[PDB]
């Protein structure tokens, strides 16, 4: 079974922050373990904000400061990534725009909502505006926190993907 790989596609106002971050945080783990190539993370920003753009400055840092890449080039929410088989949403509205534009709930997933640690359902991430060293890290342990649980879904979907 030639099983096409995954697509990840991280949806947030900017593309440049929280998006990238998660981007080479686990799709570097991703490679590291031999599927890379497996699924195919990606991400793009609903008000295209910095589309175009690359990782902002606060991300670069974080990722660079725990020996994470922090190349990438910010897209907005186009057909390529509604097409995705998981849209990674860091907000409600973002989700909602996503599925109303041709996705669904099956590819539409936020990204706390794959944090083992949430507890309760995440319908709605937070987001770092007072922009301190703190906001920065946080975002980070965001995302670290929901790789597991972003892991666990990409590889299970990836799995059943194809057959023998």
């Amino acid at each position: 079974g030639m099983s096409d790989p995954l697509h990840v596609t991280f949806v947030c106002t900017g593309n440049i922050c929280r998006s990238p971050m998660a981007e080479k945080m686990f799709a570097q783990q991703l490679r590291h373990r031999g599927l890379g190539d497996a699924v195919r993370v990606t991400s793009a920003g609903t008000g295209n904000w910095h589309v175009g753009s690359c990782a902002d400055e606060r991300a670069a840092g974080v990722l660079r400061a725990h020996g994470y890449p922090t190349d990438h080039r910010a897209a907005q929410v186009g057909t390529e990534h509604l097409a995705a088989d998981l849209l990674v949403a860091l907000d409600r509205n973002h989700a909602r725009l996503l599925r109303q534009l041709g996705v669904e709930a099956a590819r539409v997933r936020m990204l706390r909502s794959f944090d083992p640690r949430s507890g309760t359902h995440a319908l709605d991430v937070e987001d770092p505006y007072y922009g301190d060293h703190s906001d920065f890290e946080e975002v980070f342990a965001v995302i670290e926190s929901a790789l597991p649980g972003l892991h666990d879904w990409v590889d299970e979907r990836l799995a059943r993907n194809g057959p023998s």
